[PDB]
């Protein structure tokens, strides 16, 4: 499913993502945007570590979900990577609050890094009643 943005914003604000660990809901859909252009069947295999990023959060199959193809894998979040290609995003979003709370917190993408962190993020939830 590729959610519109207003959509979404109202969705991760039902599921408690507003402020979690410190990052505001327009951080998360800066993340969701550049990661996957808010697409919950978005999957990125990385060639050069074997680890395949999926859903809208494009979470990482060598620590957070288990996919059984990654190379020394571990199940943080305790999930199969397939629950993050749904289109009912609760469990992409529950596996989203366990990587951050890691000390990383939203660094732990790098997409995040480049174009969202220390920017104007309004844009991402204006109009959006959130």
């Amino acid at each position: 499913k590729v959610f519109e943005r207003c959509e979404l914003a109202r969705t991760l604000k039902r599921l408690g993502m507003d402020g979690y660990r410190g990052i505001s809901l327009a951080n998360w859909m800066c993340l969701a945007k550049w990661e996957s252009g808010y697409n919950t069947r978005a999957t990125n295999y990385n060639a050069g570590d074997r680890s395949t990023d999926y859903g809208i959060f494009q979470i990482n199959s060598r620590y957070w979900c288990n996919d059984g193809k990654t190379p020394g894998a571990v199940n943080a979040a305790h999930l199969s990577c397939s629950a993050l290609l749904q289109d009912n995003i609760a469990d992409a979003a529950a596996a989203a609050k366990r990587v951050v709370r890691d000390p990383q917190g939203i660094r732990a993408w790098v997409a995040w890094r480049n174009r969202c962190q220390n920017r104007d993020v309004r844009q991402y939830v204006q109009g959006c009643g959130v």
